[PDB]
């Protein structure tokens, strides 16, 4: 996978409600969260296949 894929769940610090997906190493899956909206990182995703396709085969 993308090294980027293994860097830690960030909701950020803002309280706006995005939903998202991240890729956890712990399960080789991905999983929801809620994005504040800022200062996130790339392990962030829009949908879940999109984290699937790049993280998860
Ligand atoms: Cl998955
Ligand atoms: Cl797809």
């Amino acid at each position: 996978r993308p090294s980027f894929c293994n860097l830690p769940v960030k909701p950020g610090p803002c309280k706006a409600f995005f939903s998202a997906f991240y890729y956890s190493q712990k399960t080789n899956k991905c999983h929801s969260f809620t994005y504040g909206g800022c200062k996130g990182n790339a392990n962030r995703f829009s949908t879940l296949e999109k984290c699937r396709r790049t993280c998860v085969g």
